[PDB]
């Protein structure tokens, strides 16, 4: 089964903010955890949109990440509207054009958000 992860952004106007979101493709990338890694973006006119990526993507399941904080309507309805995935809060399966996808829930009230926050102060590495 090869394993795919598409990284969804926005926020996406502000200076660095795709290079940052290529910092972790390319961390995750070089780790081996997943056989393809693309970043992705929400809204309007930034490519490649989540549905280009996953066409793109090689993989048998891709996993998609929204990388935000909030859990707002780019999560709960944007996204899986675009993907054709079922609204609302929470992981959601299913799949897009033939491939197994899976919605994952954004990254905002993970521990390791919390512990970002700690070690931006800490700077324990």
């Amino acid at each position: 089964m090869r394993r795919g992860l598409v990284i969804v952004g926005h926020g996406s106007q502000l200076n660095h903010y795709r290079e940052v979101m290529e910092l972790h493709r390319k961390r995750i990338e070089e780790s081996g955890a997943f056989d393809e890694v693309k970043i992705a973006f929400a809204a309007r006119k930034r490519r490649p949109m989540p549905d280009e990526a996953i066409r793109e993507m090689n993989c048998d399941i891709i996993y998609v990440v929204p990388l935000f904080i909030s859990y707002g309507l780019h999560v709960t309805e944007d996204l899986p509207d675009l993907l054709g995935f079922p609204r609302g809060r929470g992981i959601k399966e299913g799949e897009f054009e033939g491939k197994k996808v899976v919605i994952c829930e954004p990254i905002g009230e993970d521990y390791f958000v919390t512990y970002a926050i700690l070690n931006s102060v800490f700077r324990i590495g």
